[PDB]
């Protein structure tokens, strides 16, 4: 098996195993509405076996960055429908990544309200993008009832993604955002049904997954994880146990795939997660053609997602096939505004 062999995820046939990683780019129209510029960008990248969209918030309280899209209202649905129709016409496939940032936010995005979290524990560091440099606030710990409200926002978001014509949804369970905050012991000190045991810590992620399953069928739902707990001030007392429990429970549900941001190192727990899960495993983080092909050949992965190389190379799959040079990425325009550093990276000539 190589990167260029087709794979099925659930009942969706992909033409290759080169996956476009979910990538926040901050190019939405005011009101967090997907636009034609975004449609152009995704169309350019439609040769990907599957596109995982930029993280897309399921509610106004789940945003923490400027100009990132939502999926909670009809205006946003209409904007996304233009994106998915264009991707499909270009021969591509796309899942919407469902997001809630939890504590990783700032009151300026929330009309002065505090970000919400399982527990009132301030994340270290400064809010990205916000200027002047600001610390994160201490978040407000959610009431039990409010957590059910959040599950409903994910359910509605999943319904809205289906109306918008996506091929599936991926649950953002990674990178220190809301679901990951509940999952890990350092950030969750709750004593209701949503904290205080592994079963309880994983509960929110699984309730959101089950809601998505009702809308989509599990074989059109994926989950994103960050098992090294290395972004946004995370930390868990037994991550081998935590993430394999999640993997087992997701596998019981027959979900389409797990995609983990976890570069290869001796402490990679990906193999434990893959085995517990039993379904297609998508590795990610610092992979190149050679190491991706090596992981496929060794059975450590079923597909490989590429982030930065897809930012800079719309025709990444053709470039990989040809062992062609790759465009250099410009991190100064990963975020920010407009077409420069977004739709102006060239295709092979
Ligand atoms: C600019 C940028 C935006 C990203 N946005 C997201 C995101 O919205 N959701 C997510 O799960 N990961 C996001 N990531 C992480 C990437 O999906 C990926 O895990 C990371 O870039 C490592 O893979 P790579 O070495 O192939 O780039 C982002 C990364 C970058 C650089
Ligand atoms: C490293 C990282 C993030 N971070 O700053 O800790 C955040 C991401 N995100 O989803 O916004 C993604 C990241 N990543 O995969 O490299």
């Amino acid at each position: 098996t190589t990167l260029f062999d087709p794979i099925k995820l659930g009942d969706l046939q992909l033409p290759n195993r080169i996956i476009m990683a979910p990538l926040t780019r901050c190019r939405a129209d005011e009101g967090r509405v997907p636009n034609a510029l975004m449609a152009e960008y995704y169309v350019q990248r439609a040769s990907a076996g599957l596109i995982l969209s930029e993280a897309t918030s399921v509610s106004p309280m789940g945003v923490g960055y400027p100009d990132t899209p939502g999926i909670w209202n009809d205006e946003q649905v209409r904007g996304w429908n233009n994106v998915t129709k264009a991707v499909h016409a270009a021969g591509g496939r796309i899942f919407l990544q469902l997001w809630h940032v939890g504590r990783i936010s700032h009151p300026s995005y929330l009309n002065g309200e505090l970000p919400v979290a399982p527990s009132a524990i301030q994340p270290k560091g400064h809010v990205s993008l916000v200027r002047p440099l600001s610390d994160y606030p201490t978040p407000r710990a959610l009431e039990t009832e409010e957590i059910n409200d959040i599950v409903e926002a994910y359910r509605s978001g999943a319904e809205n993604a289906k109306a918008a014509g996506f091929d599936g949804v991926e649950i953002h369970g990674a990178n220190g955002y809301l679901l990951d905050q509940f999952l890990q012991s350092s950030t969750n000190q709750r004593t209701d049904r949503y904290g205080g045991s592994l079963e309880n810590r994983a509960r929110l992620l699984l309730e959101v997954t089950d809601a998505a399953i009702e809308v989509w069928g599990a074989q059109r739902v994926g989950v994103h994880l960050a098992p090294r707990a290395d972004a946004h001030d995370m930390g868990d007392a037994d991550r081998a146990e935590t993430f394999t429990y999640v993997a087992r429970e997701l596998g019981k549900r027959g979900i389409a795939f797990i995609c983990s941001r976890e570069r290869e190192a001796d402490d990679s727990i990906g193999p434990l997660i893959k085995e517990a899960f039993g379904g297609p495993y998508i590795v990610n983080e610092r992979f190149d053609k050679a190491s991706a092909n090596a992981a496929l050949a060794s059975g450590k992965a079923d597909a490989v997602a590429f982030g930065v190389p897809f930012i800079a190379n719309p025709d990444l799959p053709a470039r990989l096939a040809a062992d062609a040079p790759l465009n250099e990425a410009h991190p100064e325009t990963f975020y920010g505004k407009g077409p420069v550093g977004y739709i102006d990276y060239p295709r092979l000539k």
